[PDB]
């Protein structure tokens, strides 16, 4: 399994991360697609989230109003951060995406976000932009090497 | 004899056990599966919880509120711990999994299970999960072994 | 009388557990103890074994590699496990420790043991370890009470 | 008792632990510090890894070139992360530290340690750094917690 | 603490910036002043950076040939330039300048700095410009703010 988006989550908003879950899938056909809860029962879910850094080619962060309000939930992203960093095969993977409920305000957004174009569900630019970027090519690129990328661990 | 579930319980909550037995048992088809108390009568209990390892693919912890309460219970699983540990055949085998009755809340849940996806019959996501992972072919690579594994013991 | 430390071991190793004997007694001073064997001729092993396990404050499993080779053998620590579970007077009386001629190697070692720390003489820790906990005000507290806990039985 | 510092290492890297552990106590004069083996002998391992995160300030990562070869080694310092995330007592007692001998390289760094700034004693960094933050009212701090965090346990 | 300068800095560079460290710091009598690297260990980079944006009245980009080559070195100074701009208390705190070691030259330059006047240890006008401007009353307006403006955040 090789996912084209990841959705990062706080369980206080699972229903918005569906909501963005379904609305993803549904309404783009962008599937299959996972959100940090679903990862496999019973494992740990700091190798779950290594994992699902690996599975996923664009990876969103439901930067809902008290998303940072949990300290670990600061922690899990960054090391996402260095992902995009380290790999060019998951460069600008990670998308920060304000949610339509309680959106995180520009006032206090951490100046790493506001170095970046976080998009949000409200504007008439995300369809648009999603759509002339979020293409076949782009995610088959990704995917192809991904395979045979875990190939190499699976031999 | 060789079982897709087991079940861990205390004795206060059997009914529950049952319960869940019998919706695991019903509702899934995964038939068949032991609570501890079913183990041959006359036995020591320690030797049937050893073969009873064996004897399992999934490992299901009864997580009550008062499930921890009673010390030995808590020596018990931690075996089971290690086993899932020990062997690949048992990878993961050991499901944390918060009962309709009482659930062991987050508050004092101890940090082991902590850092394990805990699941929940009171959830949306159990059943789902359940039917995406605990699939003929998982459960076939696992007995297929165990009965060959067990062979070796009777040669 | 109530001993310090009792030595369980198979007639095989009766020489090992005599060194070990010999090192617990002289080298440490901790005396007096008894070795299995030595309990009072012409009684029940059974009898023996139930008052050995209260008149032994520490009870050492003599891990020999074959000292599971026979089954009586893992019956009668089987009983000792539970009393220290059962009694808090007795709390992690049950010491495993392999010893140095062919101690049990950690291939096979059965879970139980696998949960606890095995130690070792081959070890450079097994000496400080020691030292650090079978002290005085440790072994009073179990003897004070095993006396007036046998004059209940005695009245 | 409480330590300033605890190592937490695999066996095959004791004599570093040990050399790192007398380092640190006998250049600095940090003391009392423990390493993971030293923890009262005939105990579960698990129940001292508990006691040993509460019973120490800082918590060292001896990140040898193969310490996360063992997957249990990954799972243990797995809790100690949540414990730093849990409790302000602990904020940070996570040091990752690359030894000298055959130190993990950057190349395949579990992201999660990337995030952080992971010293070295072959740095000229590592000492002045110490020195200016692992002082007395920084551990003072800690301890003086500590002890009546521990009271409430034993009252 | 607060900072009359700190140094920004690639690694392979870091004597440079040490070398510019001393220069400042023993020249000009400027201290105290840190260098990106010697931030409290075991904490995460990009919090080290916010924290240090706020304890350093000057900011100097170590403006070293390969400084750009890093795409994270790229976001990090971005950052602080929004940081002079959002406060006034910061105006000008971001101060390019080329170093000796192979100074970025000009065919190339981020417009960005060209726009700013990018200063230079090889010209007579560094040293003269410097102690026109960076004086008692520059640095004591900003520190007697930067205290109360954390005492807020530590009340």
């Amino acid at each position: 399994v090789f996912l084209k988006f990841v959705i990062l989550h706080a369980e206080d908003d699972t229903d918005e991360a569906l909501r963005v879950q379904n609305l993803l899938q549904d309404d783009f056909g962008i599937k299959p697609g996972i959100i940090f809860a679903e990862m496999p029962c019973g494992r740990q879910h700091l190798q779950n989230l290594d994992d699902a850094v690996n599975g996923s080619a664009w990876t969103i962060l439901l930067l809902t109003e008290n998303f940072l309000r949990d300290t670990w939930c600061n922690f899990q992203f960054y090391t996402s951060l260095m992902n995009s960093v380290n790999r060019q095969h998951k460069y600008n993977s990670v998308i920060p995406m304000r949610p339509l409920n309680n959106p995180l305000p520009r006032e206090r957004t951490p100046f790493a976000l506001q170095t970046i174009n976080a998009l949000e569900e409200e504007s008439r630019g995300f369809p648009t932009q999603v759509e002339r970027i979020f293409q076949e090519s782009v995610y088959k690129t990704q995917q192809t090497i991904w395979k045979e990328t875990r190939n190499m661990v699976q031999r």
